[PDB]
DNA sequence: GCCTTGCCGGGTAA
DNA sequence: CGCGCCGGAACTTAC
DNA sequence: GTTCCGGCGCG
DNA sequence: CCGGCAAGGC
């Protein structure tokens, strides 16, 4: 289980990605903590995203179920666990000291959430400068250049653009990664 | 003249 | 009574 | 993506 | 997120 905290990195990319970790209060004084993972097709979250949450939810003992709740405009994964919500609550805290098999599955889990996924520009939009700018230097530190500006003006939507002159690098050394579960497309692109 | 990458509006998938 | 899992979905907006 | 609702479980 | 347009570089 170099092989959890890995299945745990890809999984934090994307919950920061396209869920959130919450922790609720209700009426009363009852309360509720939510790891949720948002996307729009059913099949990709009950096949490649559901799975490995349950492989990560019995490696922690962690009661709870995975929900999947059909919404309008997407489909919700959910687990309902203060303990699995402060496992990746603590885990993003410590974001800075991701060893870089931990880099590699988050920023592929971070790369489905968010990124161009027709691959003919490699792209990453978010609104959160800062968590960007700690890709950035872990795509330096692996041979993969990149810059950040502005893209959005209205939204403050902050784009991190991967230099076209490395995208072999990139698609083959971190997308298409097999110390860590392979995305779809990449893993697609792998068997053709 | 062929790429690469910043800029920007539309609107879906968060 | 005081909190923490379900199951749904209305609501806002960041990709 | 976010936070409401009513419900149940358990010490 | 997508995709078009254009300034900039080679
Ligand atoms: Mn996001
Ligand atoms: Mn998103
Ligand atoms: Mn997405």
């Amino acid at each position: 289980n170099e092989n959890v905290s890995g299945i745990s990195a890809y999984l934090l990319g994307l919950i920061i990605g396209d869920g959130g970790l919450y922790k609720l209060k209700y009426k009363g004084n009852r309360s509720e903590y939510r790891v949720v993972i948002t996307q729009k097709s059913e099949n990709l979250i009950k096949q490649h995203i559901a799975p490995l949450m349950q492989f990560l939810i019995d490696e922690l003992n962690v009661k709870s179920k995975i929900q999947i709740v059909k919404g309008d405009t997407r489909y919700e994964l959910r687990v309902s666990s203060k303990k699995l919500y402060y496992y990746f609550a603590n885990m993003l805290e410590r974001i800075r000291l991701f060893n870089m098999r931990e880099q590699i599955a988050f920023i592929k889990g971070l790369y489905v959430a968010e990124g161009d996924k027709t691959l003919k520009r490699l792209r990453i939009w978010n609104k959160n400068k800062a968590l960007l700018e700690i890709v950035s230097r872990w795509l330096n530190n692996l041979g993969v250049r990149n810059t950040i500006h502005l893209d959005d003006h209205r939204h403050g939507v902050y784009v991190l653009n991967i230099s076209l002159r490395d995208r072999i690098k990139f698609v083959h050394t971190i997308l298409s990664s097999h110390l860590n579960p392979l995305p779809p497309e990449a893993a697609a692109l792998e068997h053709h």
